[PDB]
C-alpha cells in the first residue's frame, strides 16, 4: 500500500471502509463539553541517552520507536503503554496534518500510538474498544528553533533513503507534545493507516507545538518514499464522523 | 464463595481488591452531564413464546439465559450481544439492590449482562476494558402486579432448590427495562460478583421499574441459597470510585 494512489485502501484491509474511521474535521462548535475528561498522566516519558532508540524511514513516515515503561492514562482506570511515535507532514506551504479545525489544516501533526494495558501485543488489541490510544499535537510555524524537535530533525539527513533506520538518544518525549495536558478534543476512531482498526481513542490537544520554518522544511523535503518519489503528503483524507460527537475537555 | 458469610472475596479473587470495583453510591449533583451519550439502542429484546429460555437458581441468584439476536449499541460502533439476566434483592423489609443513590438503597436490581461484538467468547472479554457491559435498573415498590416480572417470579416455586433450572415461554425482555432509554448514569467499573473482572461497562437507569410488595416478596423468599439457608441479600457493599467520575445523559 502507499500515499496517493493504488493500491485502493479496501483492497488491502476491509476495515479500511469502515464506518467510523480516522481523522476528521473537529468542529469545536459541535464539541461536547464533558467535564469527566480529566489532565492526561504520563509517566516514565523523561528517558536518559542511553539506551538508544531506533528511528526509522519505514517509507509512509519516520517512526521512533519507544522503550518499554512510558505509561499514560486518559483517565482513572484507562492505562496504556507508549509503543512509537511517528509524523504527518506535507510539502513546500503545502500542510500535512491528518485532523483539520473547522476545515483548517496545519503543517505537521505528531502521533504518540499506545496499547491498553490489557493487551499484551497491537494485533490482539487492532478494532478492541479502547485497545489503541493515539495522543495527537498539530505542529505550526514558529519564530523560535524546537529543541526537542531539533534532536529527531538533525538525523532525518542519515535515513532519507526509504527502509533505513538509525539510533538516536533517549529525550523528553513529552517536550514533542504540548505543556497543557489539560484541554484537548476525544473521540473514538480508526488507525489513519490499513489496516485501518476501529476502536481508537483519540486524543487531540488544543495547544499546538511550534516549530521554525527550517524545521518543517527540514521535516517536509529530507525523506525519500516507495519508487523515486519524496516522502511528503503522508495524511489520510479526512473522514465523515458519520454521527459520532467529538468530547471537549474545556468549556 | 457465599453472600454474607465468608471467605472475604480478594481471598477466592484477589481481583476483588481492584481499585476500580462495581456497585458504587451513585451521587447525581456529583455525576458529570456528556452530551455525547446517546439513548441506548435495544434490537431483537421481543422473543417469541418458543424457543423457551432455560431459567435457573445458581445458588448466588436467578439467572435467565437470552438466546442469540440480544444486539445493543451504547454509542456508534460501540455494539454488544445480551448473553444472560440475573436479579440482586434483600429480604423481609431490608433493600437489596447492588448500586444506590445518594446512600438510598432500593428493593432490588436487575443486570442484563452482555458481550462486546469485538470479542467472540466471554473469557476474552473479562477484564477488557468494554468488553462486557450491563444495563442495570432499580426495583422499587409500587401499587400494581408488573405484568413483565411476573413472568419469571410465578416460576421461582419450581427452583427454589439450589441448582434447580426450568425452561420458560419467551418474554419480550425491553419490557423488564424503564420508560426512558435516553436517561442513564454510566461509569467503568467491574464484576460485582468474584472473579471481580474489571473493564465491564456499567449504565444504570435513573428511571426504576415498580413491584408489588407481593412480588418483591415472592423475590425475595422462594429461592434456597447455599447450605441449608435462605438466598437472600445477594448484594455487594458499595466501592470506591478512585477518581471514577460517573457520568450522566441528562442535565
Ligand atoms: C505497517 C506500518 C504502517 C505505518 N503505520 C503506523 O505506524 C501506525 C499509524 C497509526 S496512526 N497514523 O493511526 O496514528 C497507528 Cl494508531 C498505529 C500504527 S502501527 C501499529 C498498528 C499496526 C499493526 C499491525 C500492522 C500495521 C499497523
Ligand atoms: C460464577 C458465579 C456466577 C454469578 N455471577 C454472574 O453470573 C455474573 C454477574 C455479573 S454482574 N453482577 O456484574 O452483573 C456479570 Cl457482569 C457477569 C456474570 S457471568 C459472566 C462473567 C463470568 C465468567 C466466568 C465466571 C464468572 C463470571
Ligand atoms: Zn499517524
Ligand atoms: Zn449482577
Amino acid at each position: 500500500w502507499r500515499y496517493g494512489g493504488d493500491p485502493p485502501w479496501p483492497r488491502v484491509s476491509p476495515a479500511c471502509a469502515g464506518r467510523f474511521q480516522s481523522p476528521v474535521d473537529i468542529r469545536p462548535q459541535l464539541a461536547a463539553f464533558s467535564p469527566a475528561l480529566r489532565p492526561l498522566e504520563l509517566l516514565g516519558f523523561q528517558l536518559p541517552p542511553l539506551p538508544e532508540l531506533r528511528l526509522r524511514n519505514n517509507g509512509h513516515s519516520v517512526q521512533l520507536t519507544l522503550p518499554p515503561g512510558l505509561e499514560m492514562a486518559l483517565g482513572p482506570g484507562r492505562e496504556y503503554r507508549a509503543l512509537q511515535l511517528h509524523l504527518h507532514w506535507g510539502a513546500a506551504g503545502r500542510p500535512g496534518s491528518e485532523h483539520t479545525v473547522e476545515g483548517h489544516r496545519f503543517p505537521a501533526e505528531i502521533h504518540v500510538v499506545h496499547l491498553s494495558t490489557a493487551f499484551a501485543r497491537v494485533d490482539e488489541a487492532l478494532g478492541r474498544p479502547g485497545g489503541l490510544a493515539v495522543l495527537a499535537a498539530f505542529l505550526e510555524e514558529g519564530p523560535e528553533e524546537n529543541s526537542a524537535y531539533e534532536q529527531l530533525l538533525s538525523r532525518l539527513e542519515e535515513i532519507a533513503e526509504e527502509g533505513s533506520e538509525t539510533q538516536v538518544p533517549g529525550l523528553d518525549i513529552s517536550a514533542l507534545l504540548p505543556s497543557d495536558f489539560s484541554r484537548y478534543f476525544q473521540y473514538e476512531g480508526s488507525l489513519t493507516t490499513p489496516p485501518c482498526a476501529q476502536g481508537v481513542i483519540w486524543t487531540v490537544f488544543n495547544q499546538t507545538v511550534m516549530l521554525s520554518a527550517k524545521q518543517l522544511h527540514t521535516l517536509s523535503d529530507t525523506l525519500w518514499g516507495p519508487g523515486d518519489s519524496r516522502l511528503q503528503l503522508n495524511f489520510r483524507a479526512t473522514q465523515p464522523l458519520n454521527g459520532r460527537v467529538i468530547e471537549a475537555s474545556f468549556p
